[PDB]
């Protein structure tokens, strides 16, 4: 195996690649598989459950073969090495050989054939997006998932296919978030859960052009493909809750109003919330909002607003965090607050869209 | 006490006083002929800053928890004003229809600096202030036994002002023209205070006062304050440091010479990161290994005179000169494979870095 590229043509590859892997949890995890045939350099980097791929073409002469070589080393050695500079590469047994004008690094190799390999699998569906949609989709309610829940379940996000709809979910049992995307054209019901890494994975990997996503999702798969990166993932295998029965029933009190100014008064009246419970209390009345915190030293915030109101006066407590964060997600000029008693969840909209919804559980408080 | 102040007046005064037990979590606020004054403190340094108050006001004083005054003044609007009333064990906290009650602490249990004596005055611009600092700070010891090096020395010398900061494996010293007669003189800042005063000192061309006591150093620059206790013990003296008469001389350029002992590195053993210099007629190698038996070699072009010799040195030790240095070509003085090592500027000899080398 031998090739000789351009650093700037195999750097973003490197980064891309190494996605999936600070401290390998065994040697081999910790290296990048690096294969040349057909003209091509591929790249690879697997923690077992995913892995990222990228294809490198080579336009300078170049020999066939595979090892696995220290994926942070050879990136570092790549990214140290001076603009422009032309990197050749050649494999020696258990050392792989890099030279670039006068510096020279050896690095210890594992076999190829060592390497871990996902298994061959079949899709079941298939479909084209523009990258702005799956980004989309994923910053919408990748900040729901749960984060090591021994529901292992909600460790992921929900992605669903329905008719001529793109569809995410998130949740970790106090708080949901579901955007849903038209994609143009007509898609057999699937529901798979992709693991939180593989979420990242998938977001890393939307570059900010024109490419097009393709898709492809199996049964215990899936797989993305951008430019020269090809991501795949395992499923995670586990049955996902129904946003459609969370979602309230009958949330007749609708509030609206500014969402920056809704974000700054919560995050003024946050500071002297509960450090830990992080409790706020919200009353509403005709066309206004009161926002108030106490904290266990007797501290007190209070933050009026106006805001557009018809309903009945109640009072709701919430977990500001939990608030601050779909106000961070929309992103938007107004939002639209659904709500139905003290005892109950609200529905938190962009008042221009019910393309996202997000549903958060009240605090006794 | 009471003060209405626009945010604006308030934001670089509590970045500030917010730097340095429970009180010492809060800020004092004092108000006082026409000024708020606002005070931090971790009983070894202070910071105060002054705000000039045009609308009412009431004379008082109490203190208040720092980050939460602070987090709600900066959360509130661009152009919001904030009025402030003390309502006895609660501060009143008022803009718009955000309202704010914060807990208070006596402004009497706020601990003082002990009143102390200037002995040595010299004023000079706060960018040849923070140019010294910047020079040298990354060579002080963090935590060392020996107290005395975790800090810097400032001394005063004929026109000149010096600041020297070392570890015991590596020395840094730089000295710039203040254009006024000096008495010899030296003291060690504590090095929570060098970096406190470093954060006062913006890029603006400003005159900085400086007061040096027996035990403490007061830096005066705008409307904000800096005081710090000294620390008391025996620096070394530099010049015993500096090598003294290095007959190899190498010669290259700042960035080429970083970036290969930053890759370099990159094989080193990555617990405790080294290489080692060859040095021959008009050549450096460079070359580093690990315990994985993974090597790295780096040849360089460079103008170099005096007997072949191979030698070791500290990545961190040599990449930290390189990095504070940020010139076209450097300068190393060498001796012999188990003695110091000087790097310069080959520019400016405004500064100059010592660092012991290392055995591989
Ligand atoms: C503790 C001792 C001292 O004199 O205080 C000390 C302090 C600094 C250094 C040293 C020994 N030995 C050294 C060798 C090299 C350098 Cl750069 C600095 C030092
Ligand atoms: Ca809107
Ligand atoms: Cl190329
Ligand atoms: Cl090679
Ligand atoms: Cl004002």
């Amino acid at each position: 195996m031998k090739f000789t590229v351009e650093r700037e043509h195999l750097l973003k590859p490197l980064q891309q690649v190494s996605g999936p892997l600070g401290r390998p949890t065994l040697p081999i995890l910790g290296n990048l598989l690096l294969q040349v045939a057909d003209g091509t350099l591929s790249l690879t980097g697997t923690d077992l459950e995913m892995e990222m791929v990228a294809r490198v073409a080579l336009v300078q002469p170049h020999e066939p073969g595979a090892t696995t070589v220290p994926a942070r080393k050879f990136f570092d050695i790549c990214r140290g090495l001076p603009e422009g500079a032309e990197i050749a590469v050649q494999l020696e047994g258990e050392r792989m050989l890099v030279r670039s004008g006068r510096s020279r690094f050896s690095l210890s190799t594992l076999p190829a054939a060592d390497f871990p390999n996902l298994d061959d699998w079949q899709s079941e569906v298939e479909f084209t997006l523009p990258q702005a949609t799956m980004k989309r989709l994923i910053e919408a309610t990748q900040f729901s998932m749960a984060h090591q829940d021994v529901r292992y379940y909600l460790n992921g996000m929900l992605f669903e296919t329905e008719g001529e709809e793109l569809r995410t979910v998130a949740t970790d049992g106090h708080r949901l978030a579901v955007c849903s995307m038209p994609i143009g054209q007509s898609l057999p019901s699937h529901s798979v859960i992709v693991p939180r890494k593989g979420v990242i994975e998938l977001m890393r990997m939307l570059d900010g052009g024109d490419n097009p996503l393709r898709v492809q999702i199996g049964s215990n798969n899936i797989r993305a493909h951008v430019g020269d990166f090809i991501f795949t993932s395992k499923l995670v295998d586990g049955r996902f809750p129904d946003y459609r029965r969370v979602l309230p029933k009958n949330p007749d009190k609708h509030l609206e109003a500014g969402c920056d100014l809704l974000k700054q008064a919560f995050a003024r009246a946050a500071i002297l919330s509960n450090e830990k419970f992080r409790g706020v209390r919200l009353y509403v009345s005709e066309n206004q909002l009161k926002i108030t915190a106490n904290n266990p030293e007797q501290e007190e915030a209070e933050e009026i607003l106006d805001v557009t109101y018809s309903g009945a006066e109640m009072e709701i407590g919430f977990n500001v965090s939990y608030v601050l964060d779909v106000l961070n997600a929309l992103k938007c000029e107004n939002v639209r607050m659904m709500l139905t008693d003290s005892v109950s969840s609200v529905q938190i909209e962009d008042a221009a869209s019910q393309s996202a919804a997000y549903v958060v559980m009240p605090m006794r408080l």
